[PDB]
């Protein structure tokens, strides 16, 4: 039993694991209900995990919305690193989907206005993820799908974008990088948009929009197609029809934007 704060855990409850971090279920020291998710460096890489995870307090301390992880605490040292977060219990997007193969248009309409409010806070302090995929949101049972809340994870790969710049790092997972990002383009806060383009259709249907054998596969796909278009089912509603094919714009310029996202007619309750 390792403590951190008020808060303690054990390396044996692992609830997460990455090539830059470990994470374990755990609890205040005090309040043993209070069930909390601890972060901590992986070893296998450990200068790298230990500057993200130093990057990631300083993004997630500026952050708090419902719809985002919170950070609790963390403590910083020359040779440690801890994040004490907000413990979601209905695991991950990823698992969910595993059973029930698809969501309902009802089900993904309510966790894209989650996912939604959240980009909202991102994109009004200039931050963008660049790691978002089913794997880092999170669901958080208080039941049916009209309880769950949705909770954004993982800002290891977050930075401000000034908003008359570009980013240029390559990162995230390529299966949800917009094609800009996996052509090493330089790139805006609309790629996240894309990635949520990608989700709601995984969610949709199942699959990726655009599926290859491999990412150097994939970057040669976006690169030969310069009109691209995504494969929609027939009996998808007009509304996320419209939305999957304006996220789904391999051109950024051309893509969706903020605004036009957060009053999208397929959010309206
Ligand atoms: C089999 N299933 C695995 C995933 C999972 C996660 C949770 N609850 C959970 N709550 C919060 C968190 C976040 C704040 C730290 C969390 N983190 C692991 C899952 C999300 N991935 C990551 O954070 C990256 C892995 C390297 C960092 N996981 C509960 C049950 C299950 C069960
Ligand atoms: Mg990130
Ligand atoms: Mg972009």
């Amino acid at each position: 039993t390792e403590t951190v704060g008020k808060f303690e855990f054990s390396r044996k409850d692992l609830i997460g694991h990455g090539a830059f971090a470990v994470v374990f279920k755990g609890r205040h020291r005090e309040k043993h209900d209070l069930e909390v998710a601890v972060k901590c460096i992986n070893k296998k890489n450990l200068a790298k995990s230990q500057t993200l995870l130093g990057k990631e307090i300083k993004i997630l301390k500026e952050l708090k919305h419902e719809n985002i992880v919170a950070l609790y605490d963390f403590q910083e040292m020359a040779n440690s690193v801890y994040l004490v977060m907000e413990y979601c219990n209905g695991g991950d997007l990823a698992d969910y989907l595993h059973a029930m193969r698809t969501l309902s248009e009802d089900t993904i309409r309510l966790f894209l206005q989650q996912i939604a409010g959240a980009m909202r806070l991102l994109h009004s302090k200039g931050i963008i993820h660049r790691d978002l995929k089913p794997q880092n949101i999170l669901l958080s049972n208080p039941a049916n799908p009209n309880s769950i809340r949705v909770k954004i994870a993982d800002f290891g790969f977050a930075r401000y974008l000034q908003s008359n710049m570009m980013a240029a790092t390559l990162c995230g997972s390529p299966m949800y990088m917009a094609p800009e990002v996996i052509m090493s383009q330089h790139y805006d806060g609309k790629a996240d948009l894309w990635s949520i383009g990608t989700i709601v259709y995984q969610c949709l249907t199942g699959k990726a929009p655009f599926q290859a054998s491999s990412p150097q596969d994939l970057r040669l796909f976006y690169e030969k197609n310069k009109t691209l278009v995504p494969t929609i089912p027939a009996a998808t509603s007009a509304p996320l029809r419209q939305l999957l094919l304006a996220l789904l714009q391999r051109n950024h310029k051309d893509r969706m934007d903020f605004d036009e996202f957060f009053h999208h007619p397929f959010l309206d309750a």
